[PDB]
């Protein structure tokens, strides 16, 4: 039964406790290319060269995570993901350090990413939408079980593999708490409302973002839009939900549960808790172990590293 999830909490609890260091050097990795520049590092398509393999290596400037205040939430994404196993999460292959910079060596998840998805295609049909949603809830059933929030659910975020699947990518967000928190972080579109509204919030709060997720895939566009993110915050908070034309009844009331306002009659956060999610009309043709397994068919499947010679912010990193 759920066996497999007490048995996941100690894998887990022993590697948080005790995290794992410094498993790679740069000298054995080979220039790609640069996929991308940003807010979440600076990451790099490299080869392995004693193996063949291919991984996203994020790479970091110390001095800049310390300059833009970054250091803890840093030090948790790497702790956090050295920690985790499941098979819609990116791995955290490799990590290290030297002089200049810190290494998050990751699974290369080629397909590309939803957002890009979305915004090529033009919107999912409902079955195909429902495919993707299945993986997430069994992410956040799994992630809420070791008492991590995840906070940054978005169609970026969410990588596609080289068998239709979904690998989550990106942690910079995600808290370890068993109570209550009150950081005013993630996606606009994203944000439950008490997140807003600036009371504390808990593990509630990825379900409100699954329904922004199962309502932008469905249909093209994220239910809470504007121009300007203030303006996103005040659609959320009045909670006024507009479906399209075309979307089917069953599903229109998945997001009426998800998508509430009010936090005690709202699906995941509740005596149930995540059946409710499952035992529901719009996941009725959905197997919930033929996913974990990945035995469905998918519906689709598509500079110079300065370091220098002496080392930088030895002991603000030092847990890395
Ligand atoms: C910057 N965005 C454009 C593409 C996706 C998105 C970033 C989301 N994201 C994708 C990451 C990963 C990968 C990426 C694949 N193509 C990319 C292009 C830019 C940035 C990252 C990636 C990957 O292969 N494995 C990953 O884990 C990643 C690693 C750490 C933090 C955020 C990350």
């Amino acid at each position: 039964v759920k066996e497999f999830l007490a048995k996941a909490k100690e894998d887990f609890l022993k590697k948080w406790e005790n995290p794992a260091q410094n498993t790679a050097h740069l000298d054995q990795f080979e220039r790609i290319k640069t996929l991308g520049t940003g807010s979440f590092g600076r990451v790099m398509l490299v080869k392995h060269m004693e193996t063949g393999n291919h991984y996203a290596m994020k790479i970091l400037d110390k001095q800049k995570v310390v300059k833009l205040k970054q250091i803890e939430h840093t030090l948790n994404e790497k702790r956090i993901l050295q920690a985790v196993n499941f098979p819609f999460l990116v791995k955290l292959e490799f990590s290290f350090k030297d002089n200049s910079n810190l290494y998050m060596v990751m699974e290369y998840a080629p397909g590309g990413e939803m957002f890009s998805h979305l915004r090529r295609i033009g919107r999912f049909s409902e079955p195909h939408a429902r495919f993707y949603a299945a993986q997430i809830v069994l992410t956040f059933e799994y992630l809420h079980s070791l008492d991590l929030i995840y906070r940054d659910l978005k169609p970026e975020n969410l990588m596609i593999d080289q068998q239709g699947y979904i690998k989550v990518t990106d942690f910079g967000f995600a808290k370890r708490v068993k109570g209550r928190t009150w950081t005013l972080c993630g996606t606009p579109e994203y944000l439950a409302p008490e997140i807003i509204l600036s009371k504390g919030y808990n593990k509630a709060v990825d379900w409100w973002a699954l329904g922004v997720l199962i309502y932008e895939m469905a249909a093209g566009y994220p239910p809470f839009f504007a121009d300007q993110p203030i303006q996103i915050y005040e659609k959320i908070v009045s909670g006024k939900v507009r479906f399209p034309s075309h979307f089917s009844s069953d599903l229109k009331d998945l997001l009426r549960n998800l998508l509430q306002v009010d936090l005690t009659k709202r699906f995941g956060n509740l005596k149930n808790g995540v059946n409710d999610i499952k035992n529901h009309k719009w996941f009725a043709t959905t197997d919930w172990i033929a996913i974990y397994q990945r035995k469905v068919e998918a519906p689709f499947i598509p500079e110079e590293i300065r370091v220098s010679i002496n080392e930088k912010c030895g002991k603000e990193f030092s847990e890395f």
